[PDB]
């Protein structure tokens, strides 16, 4: 016998494919379908770095009504939606010069 939750947790954020949404702070963010998809993608790889476009090309690869892939800013909205820092998320942005690493904790050594 086996059973799984399909809920994924990192800090005070919980991402949920069992309900296709997310909670933060026990208080129910509800990300957009793509912001949730890309967040899920990163969080489901979390601790591996994901090169911005690799993520978006996994979920979408679309231009919308001329939004010109404002990826770092859109992450800078995931930032306050995941309880994160004022200038960049400790959870996500760049890591060094690469992508979006969704972290588990922000320091290895």
């Amino acid at each position: 016998e086996d059973e799984v939750a399909q809920r994924i947790e990192f800090d005070d954020l919980v991402i949920d494919n069992g309900g296709r949404s997310v909670t933060l702070n026990g208080e129910l963010v509800d990300f957009t379908s793509a912001e949730y998809d890309l967040l899920w993608l990163l969080a489901s790889n979390a601790g591996r770095i994901l090169s911005r476009e690799d993520i978006f090309e996994r979920l979408r690869g679309i231009e919308y009504d001329g939004q010109d892939r404002s990826i770092d800013v859109r992450i800078s909205r995931i930032r306050p939606k995941i309880g994160d820092d004022p200038e960049n998320p400790k959870r996500i942005k760049t890591v060094r010069s690469k992508g979006y690493l969704f972290v588990k904790e922000t320091n290895g050594l």
